[PDB]
């Protein structure tokens, strides 16, 4: 049936500037935001803000010495810092900018918060769109993500449940979720993401874990213009099949929206009902679930996206015709909430989806 929502937002998160001309564009979840509110959908949803998260809660899986130089840099102080800088790996892709350590605590806030709220049995699923930071690693910023909100809010969840399912949707493979838990049977992350000439340049087909997490990794390795279509045909097979071998207690959803149709940095074309579908197959299983935000490039589908994710968490229908918000104008020349795919060619034929799925499920056999 319907489930209580949680939904974590900061209304500051929207103020953080990677700078001039940086795709990751904190602005989006503000506009998501005022969209969700202006389709009313505040209504059925407990509204939280989240904690500033401690450099103390970030250790937990990241090192003194990395949260440390975090919580240190500025922009005005850079200069005394340029070896640290390179260890670090903030540069280009990483830039320092003002209130870098305050928009990594919302970040994180939101998502350790939503883990306690459901390892506390208060809600059936809790959101948090600032969050979904997966390629951060233990002592080094990577891919526009400095702080690994997912990896926190997971041991946060560890707690309390056996066995946690993390599902990544973002075109970017997952690479800092699959590397702290690659040798862990506790942790089983599914990565679906574009590989070949792509960033982070992780997660073949091959890569199934190490140690006793041997067949704990899962990651489906796609081509440029897969379509709604294509995606529906594998998400759900190969979900269900994670669901039966592993029996998860608790979800982790990543819901990266460069994979749709038209993103600056992608090339996929999904549409928000491809995607969404994703949202409404794993909400099927009723199992305790923790939505996150991460990549998505072209901000007004961004926007979309996640507002129609958010009433798929609520069960609620909201009409196409966008409401009047604070950022209509971004919206044109339509003014609706759904998007077409362009006519890309999906280089990812049915006999490549189906042998990619069977190579997995053979993986999947060799779960106890
Ligand atoms: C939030 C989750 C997520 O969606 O998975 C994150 C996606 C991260 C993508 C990172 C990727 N990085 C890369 O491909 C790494 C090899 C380089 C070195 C750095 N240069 C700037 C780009 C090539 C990359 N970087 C760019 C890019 C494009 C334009 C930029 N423009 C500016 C001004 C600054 C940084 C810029 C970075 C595109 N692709
Ligand atoms: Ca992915
Ligand atoms: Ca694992
Ligand atoms: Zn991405």
């Amino acid at each position: 049936g319907k489930k209580k929502v949680c939904y974590y937002y900061d209304g500051d998160i929207g103020n953080y500037y990677y700078g001039q001309g940086h795709p990751m564009k904190p602005h989006r979840i503000r506009m998501t935001h005022n969209l969700l509110l202006n389709y009313g959908l505040y209504r059925k949803m407990e509204i939280y803000r989240p904690h500033k998260a401690t450099a103390e809660e970030m250790t937990k899986y990241h090192s003194d010495e990395y949260i440390k130089f975090l919580r240190s840099i500025r922009p005005d102080n850079m200069s005394e810092y340029s070896k640290q800088m390179q260890r670090f790996n903030v540069g280009e892709d990483c830039p320092v900018f003002d209130g870098l350590f305050e928009f990594c605590q919302l970040s994180t806030g939101g998502s350790v918060a939503g883990a306690v709220k459901l390892n506390r049995q208060q809600t059936d699923m809790a959101v948090n769109w600032a969050g979904g930071l997966h390629h951060a690693k233990k002592s080094e910023a990577s891919g526009f993500c400095y702080v690994n909100d997912i990896v926190l809010a997971i041991l946060e969840l560890l707690k309390y449940h056996q066995r946690v399912l993390y599902i990544d949707i973002d075109i970017h493979h997952g690479d800092g979720v699959e590397e702290a838990f690659y040798t862990t049977d506790r942790v089983m992350t599914v990565s679906f993401h574009k590989y070949g000439e792509y960033f982070p340049g992780t997660g073949d087909l091959r890569d199934i874990g190490a140690g006793k997490g041997k067949y704990y990794a899962v990651n489906f390795p796609m081509r440029d213009g897969i379509d709604d279509e294509s995606y529906g045909q594998i998400f759900k097979p190969i979900i269900s099949k994670v669901m039966e071998m592993y029996q998860p207690s608790a979800v982790v959803l990543q819901c990266g929206a460069d994979s749709l149709s038209g993103d600056r940095l992608g090339c996929f074309n999904l549409t928000v009902k491809g995607h969404a579908k994703c949202v409404e197959v794993v909400k099927t299983f009723n199992l305790p679930l923790l939505m996150l935000g991460g990549g998505g490039y072209t901000i007004r589908n961004v926007a979309r996206c996640w507002t129609y994710e958010t009433a798929v968490a609520l069960d609620c229908e909201i009409p196409n015709e966008l409401p009047y918000n604070d950022y209509f104008e971004y919206f044109g020349p339509d003014f609706k909430l759904h998007i077409s795919p362009s006519n890309m060619t999906n280089q990812n034929t049915p006999e490549y989806m189906e042998k990619i799925k069977q190579r997995l499920f053979e993986n999947l056999r060799m779960l106890p």
